[PDB]
RNA sequence: AAAA
């Protein structure tokens, strides 16, 4: 690259002395100047075509003269920023000098250099103020001309996608302006712990403009930034992933024994999905996924295909860590010597083989851990929950392998008989062994139920649990004990109904949870049933929780990392990787 | 494999079932009892096989330190799944401890227990 | 009054909270534990004041006779009200007792408990549940004895606890009896736990902040002020 | 508004 940009005023002789800045000359020079006739391009031309290898160009802003008006200044700033973006070298920051011209456009050029990057900002001065070519020629031969460099500047690494998304704008007028930087500057602080809630400490080394772009409210147009972010999913059911569509079709096709599968059944569809306008009951939601699951994943081939497709969806969503919930007993049968243990081992082997294969090729891979769902009073005798607990405990002892079972999952039907207060004798063993416990207590459960889940079962995470506001003591005990809560915005929005749900007034409490300090996390519940992966699940918070900011999204990711059932060393490694990747993307995603 | 290959040639074969010993250590890591119980519970679910897990053994020091009166909560799940319980009572088997093992641990087989004649 | 009058003149002040020790005597009047618990619960209701009751302490001789396997009935109410529980498991702390304190007593922060190295499962539970340990360097060094005290080859486990991920906080126990304040207690780690770094001291301070019995908003304000002051002092030290 |  190695390009000069300079501002030419009444005295145009600044360009040669700026050219002589380095001791080896430059390659290309472009000068932006106002439309006044005082500036003489002939002087620059006669100095310049003597070196044909140097490309020189002049850009003039039409309709601007002496920039004595505020509208004149804003138009000049817009035009100069567009010209800088157009002449922005593809890979290397350019050189820029601002010695010539009045304070107005010189300060504009300095601000542009800060905003879009500049390899070196320097100043040129001389004692005698040379006018003729031999004047500064003799000045530089003797050495009177001095080069003033106040320091290198790295600029903001990515603000050039505006060049990609805005046209060349050769024909412009007083209408096509982009106040996209002024709006961020105004909304910097136009609105306590939000400044100290800084996650991923490398966010501090971000440019201040980027730091406050992160402070701006999240909008639906941040889809690319959300997708590029490394994310964490902690509530992702294995079965409810390939429920309907092409994924279900290929899962059915990859069956080992296609004769026994039931390809006839199809699930009923709700109009407007996934942005449904009517509440759906929990049993209806479960029936929505009856196409996949226990009645289909009995055969080994379907289960392997579903696991592979789920991992592919996770890695394609840039999810760098996931905790998949599975119920191996639901896909087990003694007809072909397929117990729950071998089903769980198949899931674990598929996940670890996929992760190892992706890691050997040095590709982005999603570390996946498994949670064994322990349904209560599901298939008759209550021995099923004990069998699930024992299966999870024995699955822990595998030890060697990438994917491992880290915790168990619970689900109580309505109240009383299955809430939290009966199986402490069962869970004493599960706590001794080292498994973690998660509760699905989001079925309009009484605060006593959540209390028993917190204290009787020592649950480390809570599913949904959207009714914590009515019990301030419950909020206090959840925050104090650092008990994370996992909420799925799409599933909660569809099942319960939150504004802008038609004929609904309740608001999503995720923003209030974040303000109060709850270790909240955003998940997917069932990807296939809800029809929304993690990226759009995070994106919908712009409507479910108006006024949420990008810092809140990164705080949600940090809370997901903190509340994940992982060892401290692995958590530290994951935090380091997430911090580096998040800094990398945030550097190169504020471009748009 | 041994039982099947003995049956293939049609000779005398010893049918063998397995008991998972839930040993008492008390020198730390008391979760060994829970680990052994869970291992037995999920091992019995194998279904097939001439040899299969049929129950658990309450080995370890039979002293008052780790008698059968403390771990009914652990063994409720074991009884639920269908695993028989066997209790070691070789040394210092007080009659109350054996009674608790019979009635609280639901043991269907007592190891040794040579001092039953002292308690009619 | 002291904190308010320090804030009024806009100088450095030490926000203090109180823990009501649920002491044991066993020379009679066994209702002392219940009386202390009720007093702490009622005193939490004061509401106002910069200094407020935030929890209780299970101090006193920790012999097996009075372990944490009984008073769950007492402490259910104290957990309901919103008072944190700190277990003084300094001496004769068997792994079963600490486990009961963690799970049955719901202890949010343990006292001393220097023998977690021998029990791996207990360490893993303590790390995962994110419950702090209050080890006082000078007090443990004087009582238990560690290197470089003569005829004592036992190594202080603070460095290993920090490496493993334990939320360890350095304290004083008794400023007078031990004779060393918090600064000297942190300084002694240079020889008590050789190889420990200054960033580890900052980690200890951060763990002390994280495991303190404070509300989330106050914790965030305290963390912001601590970041400010730590940056200032580090810059001053590196520039001089 | 001390290279307009
Ligand atoms: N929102 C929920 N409420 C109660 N139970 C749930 C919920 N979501 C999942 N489950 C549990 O998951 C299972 C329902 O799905 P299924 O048995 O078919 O297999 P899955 O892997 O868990 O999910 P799916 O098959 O739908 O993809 C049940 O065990 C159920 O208890
Ligand atoms: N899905 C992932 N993709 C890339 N890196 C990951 C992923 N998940 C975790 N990591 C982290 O990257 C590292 C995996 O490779 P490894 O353990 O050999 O260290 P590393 O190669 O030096 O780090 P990196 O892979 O980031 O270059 C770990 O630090 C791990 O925490
Ligand atoms: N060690 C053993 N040897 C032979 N038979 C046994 C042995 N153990 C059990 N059996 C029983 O004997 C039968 C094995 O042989 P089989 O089933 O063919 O009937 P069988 O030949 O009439 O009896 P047997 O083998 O005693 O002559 C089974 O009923 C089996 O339960
Ligand atoms: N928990 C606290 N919250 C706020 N300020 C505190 C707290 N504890 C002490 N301070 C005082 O605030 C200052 C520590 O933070 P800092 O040095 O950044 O000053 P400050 O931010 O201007 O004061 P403040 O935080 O009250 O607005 C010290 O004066 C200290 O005495
Ligand atoms: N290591 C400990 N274990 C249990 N309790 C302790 C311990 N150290 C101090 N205490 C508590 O301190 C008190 C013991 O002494 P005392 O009752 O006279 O009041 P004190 O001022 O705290 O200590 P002292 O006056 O003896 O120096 C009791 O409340 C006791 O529970
Ligand atoms: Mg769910
Ligand atoms: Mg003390």
């Amino acid at each position: 690259s190695r390009v000069l940009l300079c501002s030419a005023g009444h005295s145009s002789m600044v360009v040669p002395e700026a050219f002589h800045a380095v001791p080896e000359g430059f390659e290309e020079v472009h000068v932006f100047t106002t439309d006044s006739e005082k500036f003489n391009p002939v002087v620059l031309n006669d100095f310049f075509h003597s070196l044909p290898n140097v490309r020189f160009s002049i850009t003039k802003c039409h309709g601007l003269a002496d920039i004595l008006n505020e509208r004149d200044f804003e138009f000049y700033q817009e035009m100069l920023w567009q010209w800088y973006l157009t002449k922005m070298p593809d890979n290397e920051l350019p050189y820029v000098c601002l010695s010539g011209g009045i304070k107005s456009m010189s300060a504009s050029l300095q601000k542009a250099a800060t905003l879009f990057g500049a390899q070196s900002v320097f100043h040129v001065l001389a004692d005698n103020n040379p006018r003729n070519i031999e004047e500064m020629f003799d000045a530089l031969q003797k050495g009177q001309i001095h080069f003033i460099e106040m320091g290198y500047e790295p600029g903001w690494a990515a603000l050039r996608r505006l060049k990609k998304i805005l046209p060349i704008n050769e024909g412009c007028s007083r209408d096509n302006f982009k106040p996209l930087i002024s709006k961020s500057i105004e909304e910097i602080l136009s609105n306590t712990g939000k400044s100290n809630q800084l996650p991923f400490p490398s966010l501090a080394i971000l440019p201040p403009i980027a730091q406050q772009w992160l402070q701006l409210p999240l909008s639906a147009n941040d889809g690319a930034w959300i997708q590029n972010l490394p994310k964490v999913d902690l509530h992702c059911h294995l079965g409810g992933f390939a429920t309907s569509g092409s994924l279900l079709d290929q899962v059915r096709g990859a069956a080992s024994e296609p004769d026994l599968i039931d390809r006839t059944f199809s699930p009923q569809e709700i109009a407007g999905w996934p942005r449904s306008h009517k509440s759906i009951s929990l049993d209806k939601y479960m029936e929505l996924g009856n196409a996949n699951g226990s009645k289909l994943l009995k055969d080994k081939g379907c289960l392997i295909r579903q696991v592979e497709l789920l991992y592919q969806s996770l890695v394609n969503d840039n999810v760098a860590y996931a905790e998949i919930r599975c119920s191996p007993n639901n896909y087990a049968d003694k007809n072909k010597n397929r117990s729950a243990w071998v089903v769980l081992q198949d899931i674990n082997d598929t996940f670890t083989r996929l992760i190892t294969e992706a890691k050997q090729k040095n590709q982005f891979y999603c570390h996946v851990n498994l949670l064994v769902i322990a349904s209560r009073k599901f298939s008759g005798d209550l021995s099923d929950i004990s069998k699930h607990l024992a299966l999870a405990i024995t699955a822990m002892q595998q030890g060697e392998g990438v994917c491992r079972i880290v915790g168990v999952d619970l689900a109580g039907f309505e109240n009383k008989e299955t809430r939290a207060s009966y199986y402490e004798h069962d869970f004493k063993a599960v706590h001794r062994c080292g498994l973690a416990v998660t509760a699905h207590a989001g079925e309009n459960d009484d605060p006593e139920g959540i209390w028993q889940a917190v204290y009787s079962l020592h649950a480390r995470r809570l599913g949904h649990a959207l009714n914590l506001l009515e019990a301030p003591d419950l909020m206090r005990t959840v925050i104090e004990r650092k008990i994370g809560v996992e909420m799925c915005p799409y599933a909660n929005y569809q099942i319960k109904g939150f504004a802008p749900m038609p004929n609904f007034s309740a608001l999503y409490p995720l923003k209030k949870y974040l303000e109060a300090g709850i270790l909240v996390s955003v998940n997917t519940d069932n990807i296939g049933i809800s029809g929304a992966n993690l990226s759009e699940n995070l994106l919908i918070l712009a409507d479910l929780c108006p006024g949420i900011s990008r810092m809140d999204v990164l705080t949600i990711i940090r809370n997901s990392i903190e509340t994940a059932f992982i060892s401290h060393d692995f958590r530290m490694e994951l935090l380091k990787f997430f911090d580096r990747k998040i800094y990398d993307v945030c550097l190169i995603s504020i471009k748009n």
